[PDB]
């Protein structure tokens, strides 16, 4: 039962992508003839659109820069070889870098993993044209926020993707998605960091961390950059009365909040799958961005630093914590583990360099990396004192790795390769 602030809400997703651009074809696939008509009438006289009620109309359509479907497939989410049919559809009518705006409603679908399965299975297709193929390249998959304020919905998606020519190589997402932050991996860190989160002392060190902010009031707006399965945006929500949005690129992790939030309910707390490096935030429009062990991932700390200035209003404070680099001589083994997890590491140094060129004022750096080492002398006494509730949940593998791990880590830390950094500073004015 929706409301027109939905299709506004889809047109603005369009416009991530295509910027000022008003799209000459747009075609428009809505069984509901009261949502198709106030899709319509969002374009101007530079646009035509062509609408249809079912899948099989795609085939008069062709040549669009945008195909926006609106809860219209019911049944192809629930047969692969009718949604087989419909991507297939959907790229044939799309020119190349066309741009498909999706939105299905997902919470009648019980099968929590749902939205990232889906969206695995748009992200591989491929279709045969000319002497290559064509596929759709990941944007972003959103909330629609209608749902969430007016119906507690957290499961009623958009996706936004791109229409692109492929050759006949695993994207930053797949590597996340396969290797570290598989479900099995997520939820073997969660039983070591504490419930909901993937980040070195859980709870407590989350709330410590939250208070170096300075003074935060209720309402004020946080962005959380690498946000995993949202335990520390819940909890800034329910401490703080900070209105959170949370993004992160892995589609395992953001299944695991998107569920919890659905669950659970509070209204102060939005996600969204994308890559915050490349996303299209509002500017202006944070109070504080916030980034809780996520910044390791990310090779280019330039281009994050200048999106998160941008995202900010003036006077507006960032806040992050991440893995670093020391000043001790490296050893092979901590090498390797740099990358195999492809950590990009950096020092204070190089970080306070960078805040500086963007433009960020009151920088405040800190070596937390005593604190670092408690937590995972901690953390360790109570993997390997709870080891029995541990093995009726996950593997012996599991177990070992985790085991191994924080071994590692420790040593790491001793030959001052490993360090825990702090970063924080504000926009000017
Ligand atoms: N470029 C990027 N954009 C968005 N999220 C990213 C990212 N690179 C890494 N991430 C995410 O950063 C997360 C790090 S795990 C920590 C999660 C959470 N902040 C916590 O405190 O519990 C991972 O979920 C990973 O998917
Ligand atoms: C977000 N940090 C998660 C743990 O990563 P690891 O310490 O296993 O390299």
């Amino acid at each position: 039962a929706s409301m027109p602030a939905v299709e506004r809400q889809l047109i603005e997703c369009l416009h991530h992508v295509i910027k000022g651009a008003e799209p000459q074809q747009v075609g428009i696939l809505c069984p509901q003839d009261d949502q198709r008509k106030a899709l319509t009438e969002q374009f101007g006289s530079k646009t035509a659109t062509s609408f249809c009620k079912e899948v099989d109309s795609l085939k008069n359509l062709s040549n669009l820069d945008a195909l926006i479907v609106n809860q219209a497939l019911d049944e192809e989410i629930n047969d692969s070889e009718k949604l087989d049919k419909f991507i297939t559809a959907a790229l044939r009518s799309l020119r190349t870098d066309g741009v498909l705006i999706l939105r299905q409603d997902l919470s009648k679908v019980k099968e929590m993993k749902k939205m990232a399965m889906l969206t695995d299975y748009f992200d591989v297709f491929r279709l045969e044209e000319g002497n290559g193929n064509v596929g759709f390249q990941f944007y972003a998959v959103n909330e629609v926020l209608d749902s969430v304020y007016v119906h507690q919905n957290w499961l009623d998606f958009i996706w936004t993707l791109m229409k692109k020519p492929f050759p006949k190589v695993v994207s930053f997402r797949d590597f996340l998605d396969r290797t570290q932050y598989t479900d099995t991996g997520i939820f073997a860190y969660e039983w070591i960091f504490g419930n909901n989160f993937i980040s070195p002392g859980g709870w407590n060190q989350n709330l410590a961390i939250l208070k170096r902010f300075g003074p935060m009031k209720t309402g004020q707006r946080m962005l959380d950059i690498g946000v995993g399965i949202g335990g520390g945006a819940r909890q800034a929500a329910s401490e703080f009365g900070l209105q959170v949005h949370g993004v992160d690129l892995s589609t395992n992790m953001l299944a695991v909040a998107l569920e919890r939030v659905h669950k659970e309910k509070d209204a102060r707390v939005t996600y969204a799958v994308c890559d915050a490096c490349e996303y299209e935030f509002e500017p202006n429009s944070f109070d504080y961005v916030f980034s809780r062990d996520c910044i390791q991932h990310i090779k280019d700390t330039d281009k994050l630093f200048s999106r998160i200035y941008r995202a900010l209003k003036p006077g507006g404070k960032v806040l992050i914590t991440m893995y670093g680099v020391g000043h001790g001589t490296l050893s092979e083994s901590f090498k390797e583990y740099v990358s195999q997890r492809q950590y990009y590491l950096k020092n204070l140094e190089q970080i306070e360099e960078i805040a500086k060129k963007t433009g960020f004022i009151d920088i405040e750096v800190e070596n937390m990396t005593p604190r670092f080492k408690e937590i995972l002398l901690e953390e360790r006494e109570r993997i390997e004192q709870d080891k029995e509730t541990f093995l009726a949940k996950f593997s012996q593998n599991a177990y070992d790795g985790l085991v191994s791990g924080w071994k590692s880590k420790l040593q790491y830390i001793a030959d001052d390769n490993h360090n825990w950094n702090f970063f924080a500073a504000v926009k000017p004015q």
